[PDB]
RNA sequence: ACUCUGGUUUCUCUUCAGAUCGCAUAAAUCUUUCGCCUUUUACUAAAGAUUUCCGUGGAGAGGAACAACUCUGAGUCUUAACCCAAUUUUUUGAGGCCUUGCUUUGGCAAGGCUA
RNA sequence: AAGGUAAGUAU
């Protein structure tokens, strides 16, 4: 029982649509969107821990996003080999 | 050269963390010393004690993937051509006889005789 | 960031 990834134009659409608050018609549930809103210092900390490199140009990372697209977490730690990393910040 | 040994990767969970949990390094709270002082909220910078957070290790448990592929360790780790013996055992000249002591007798003990 | 709200009655 494991939980699959879903296609990225699935996140696309939920930020895509929802974006104002103004409408009614997802208003009936806010408990469940505003709970999840709390955690937004983790959403920039993880966002700004895994910021591309400046020898790379698109960097895919995977992203926990909450089912209404309240907010969106990149589930990932830069690991990265201390040599390689020193000899490419080097370079 | 024989037989058995039986993984690696990954996702969770539960606990234990001495150790540079971390070859890196934040914040909050409290109590003392100050610095600003005029009241909150911010602070100044040292010490002491906490808590939270970003991470980490070991062990245990449960799923998945490559489950089929081999390891390591142990087990006795198992074979013939031609060439060899003065220090321990298949080439090794080490034989016998007698004396006297002594043992209930057998024998034993020492010496002598060699070839 | 504050210690810088007049208290109202009408429409």
């Amino acid at each position: 029982a494991q939980k699959e990834d879903m296609p990225p134009e699935h996140v696309r659409k939920i930020i895509r649509d929802h974006g104002d608050m103004t409408n009614r018609k997802f208003r009936h549930d806010k408990r469940v969107y505003l709970g999840a809103l709390k955690y937004m210092p983790h959403a920039v900390l993880k966002l700004l821990e895994n910021m591309p490199m400046p020898w790379e140009q698109i960097r895919d990372v995977p992203v926990l996003y909450h089912i209404t697209g309240a907010i969106s977490f990149v589930n990932e730690i830069p690991w990265v080999i201390e040599p390689v990393y020193i000899s490419q910040w080097g370079s």
